[PDB]
């Protein structure tokens, strides 16, 4: 189900994300570069969310059409495009509901897109409901299909290898989500038959105010992720392109070499479809 | 929550347990031997259940009073009593409801029992719902207070150390549950905040028949236990008697020496009150 | 759904019913008289419940076998039996589980009973979940089939005609339930597609004590019945015996003539199998 | 709670409404007339829903700012304003979330509005949660407060007098909702202590396609209303204006005289606040 249905997460996301100028500060020069370095104007955002990155591309004047499964979150991307409905770029910003699993129809690529982006550890949200990675394969497949030949694919996932290994994630220098308000996170790892199956996080977001000066009282929600490990996604994602693609994985938007000292929080998988 | 409220476990429990014969085959000697060695006549079975173990001691001429929290299970025990209500022993059997959490008031020990047995890995059914082993430490105490000075306490639990170590329990030499009817059992360990909070298994007891020869359709029920580790249980159980006790831990009805090659399926803890 | 699964009704049922004395005070004469008039020795109580009515007949030297679908309730009957298990009559009492919907296989009548009683407005507990009185018409049948040719069937129900008529039931002269402890009972009638589908009432049994003298805190439970109207029940019940029966309907343990000024609180239906 | 939370009703509303050109055909000339006959340009729509009527007013060039409690429905109003964002009238169409109960703040009228509209039997959606019509009074009150002195108020409610009396509504010539797809409606009336309290309708909407040519398979949802009777709303609504207002009720947008032959589906209450 849409873990964002109760729109409580989407309610504090602005806060949950933390500083946008800062969150976006990291990797903004690299994405905009890579996207331009391959000369892509047509960009589809499959995890638009509230639209933090889409808006960025809109502003940097690309042709972005963004989709997302939760209208609760989308609802906000929408508000922005409206407030900025006078800005020509934004008058052309596209926002539609869509689901990776049924994307094939949800968003007719036909021509395809110059680049496809699925940032902020979204895909990890898709669960292994069937036991087999069937769905994951399908989802990934449909995304790969949105990229025009020679197009790109920028998808990532938190470093679950480190999180699973030390049973705890590496917080601090977390590029996508840093807020002085996240007062609590209770991690819950459920492994079945010795296979990590679900990682459930119970959040506590400190909403400014909460009554008198500096007083407890926050917003709570919970998100569950699949702990995708590098090796597996690497292959899995590649297999999505039918093998006809160029694969490249980064640490936290820096070159990543297996067995390296630095432990990245996320793993940015960049893909170039050749067929 | 009462794992037996739906009454799926009890209805086929008889099969789940298997041949009481082979069930009792083993330690009916051991058990009978340990209570007698300490001259235990008045026994209290805080985990009566279907009544298996309680019935025996009864049949073996003991003064037994058995209590359980689940009437669905207790009722079958009761059932047996009525059937054999002409036999003086049985007419002398006491079957009643009680809950470890409130044992102190449910079953008025006053003087105490010669030996209180909690066999069957019944304790591991008690969750740590509070988060801190408060309830456990509590239940274990109340029980302990039913044991008279010098008396005994025989409480066991599966070997969750190995289970938790390998993510998979060892199915073999199950002295308490052995059948040809178990068709589906899968392991799901759930650990929160880096601590194993619970172990879930899905049970499928193929009840004789299920249609013509060669037809599916058996009873379905799954259970969830608390992976109690040796060390913690050892500590946990002895504090129940406030340190005034003689602790003894056995492998599979055999002494247990740490590091010993043998992998015990269960762990039988034997205590002797001294205060 | 089993209205007694939570076991709130039974726990205080004793109080809900009131003084069995006054309870039985009335129709213990009536009942005792009707069965004897037809020389009914072997009786089956398909609504045993706590065992109130069943116990009496037993105490009144009858050959009674009682069944009920709710063990929570049956257990208390059972309890009684064990307590008085030395009295030949009781040791001869049969208490078992059964469900009208499947009575035919639950209780093997074979020969049949002299008289089958279903007093207490127990039937109105059976909802029309299907939409069509399919289940009712069914349950009523299975019951009927437990009655031997010439035997009897005494099944009753509250006067839902008046209830449904005035939206409010008449609280007075309750031969089955009279107490000073009932603190809250509100009427909610639900009719779908222009037909009264259900009547719901909220029960509050003020259990003695609830703290010091003058302190709230009683048990809380509410029930829902099927407003069975006279006509339909008359029709419904007779068809159960396939027209081959002698129907008789009484007011409040008194004959009932349509239009009669008196408002019966209950309706006792008396049938005599002739086929 | 927002009965439109599962947005399934909002999903088929387009179909549920039926033909808009037709639905709007009735009463379009009358509303546009009365709104102009009193020269109102500033109109607030408190039950915007998908915005069927707001859009109308927008198109007919009025100054409409529409609010509604369910963002699921609002979501669609929004989509339209965007598609027609190039249309000057529409570029100024206002859509915000708001709840009658807390309207006072949700929408600052201050100046107030020339006219307020609450059509399509929306208000009936507000339940009597407190037993007293408290909430109803508050809600209504807040709405009355949105109307500028001399402003108007057009609120309606289905004819529950006829529905309640014949336990069945008068379908056919239903102005607001007529679709050749509504394959099923199961009415459920719940009266408590002889007072109609809730009318629950379980809908079945035939969504074109459903597989092969003409094949079953529809969308289902359920709405619950309060059965407001003419007399009561008349007074209730008037009292909302503090008595300082002009009251007028129509049948189906035609003069309505008590005890009249023609039985209306809806009762259009038109109000003129004078103070
Ligand atoms: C963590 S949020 C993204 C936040 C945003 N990317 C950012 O960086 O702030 C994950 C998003 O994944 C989307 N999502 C999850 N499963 C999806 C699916 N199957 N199809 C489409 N979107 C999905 C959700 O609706 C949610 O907005
Ligand atoms: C595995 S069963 C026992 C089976 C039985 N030992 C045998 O060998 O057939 C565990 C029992 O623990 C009991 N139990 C669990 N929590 C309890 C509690 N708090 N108080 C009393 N009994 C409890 C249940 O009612 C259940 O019958
Ligand atoms: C009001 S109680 C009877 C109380 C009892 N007559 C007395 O006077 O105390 C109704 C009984 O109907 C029984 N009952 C309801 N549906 C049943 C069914 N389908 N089969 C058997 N018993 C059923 C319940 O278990 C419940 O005990
Ligand atoms: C039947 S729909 C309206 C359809 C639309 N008026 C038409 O004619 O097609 C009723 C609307 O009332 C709204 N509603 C219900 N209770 C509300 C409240 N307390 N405040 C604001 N809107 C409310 C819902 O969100 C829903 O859109």
């Amino acid at each position: 189900p849409d873990q964002y249905a109760d729109g409580e997460a989407a309610r504090v996301w602005q806060l949950y994300i933390g500083d946008t100028r800062s969150r976006t500060a990291e990797y903004k020069a690299w994405l905009l570069g890579l996207l331009r370095q391959h000369g892509c104007h047509r960009v589809l955002d499959v995890a638009c969310g509230t639209g933090v990155d889409s808006i960025m591309l809109v502003e940097e004047g690309f042709s972005v059409t963004s989709v997302d499964a939760s209208d609760k979150m989308l609802k906000y991307a929408l508000k922005e495009r409206w407030n900025r409905r006078k800005e020509p770029a934004f008058d052309k910003w596209v926002i539609e509901e869509a689901n990776w699993l049924t994307l094939d129809k949800d968003v007719p690529a036909g021509d395809g897109f110059d680049a496809v982006i699925c940032l902020g550890n979204s895909f990890a949200h898709l669960p292994d409901s069937k036991g087999d990675q069937s769905e994951h394969r399908l989802a990934l497949k449909n995304i790969a299909s949105m990229v025009r030949p020679g197009g790109l694919l920028v998808i990532d996932h938190k470093n679950y290898d480190y999180i699973l290994s030390t049973g705890c994630a590496p917080p601090g220098k977390n590029i996508y989500y840093k807020s002085d308000l996240t007062k609590d996170i209770t991690t819950s790892v459920l492994t079945v038959n010795n296979k990590a199956h679900m990682v459930t996080l119970d959040y506590t977001v400190q909403v400014p105010g909460a009554g008198r000066d500096g007083a407890p009282g926050f917003s709570k929600f919970r998100l569950s992720y699949y702990p995708h490990c590098l090796a597996s996604f690497t292959e899995l994602v590649q297999e999505a392109f039918g093998g006809r693609c160029q694969h490249s994985v980064l640490g936290d938007f820096k070159p990543y070499r297996p067995g390296q000292a630095y432990v990245p929080c996320y793993f940015i998988h960049v893909l170039k479809k050749t067929g």
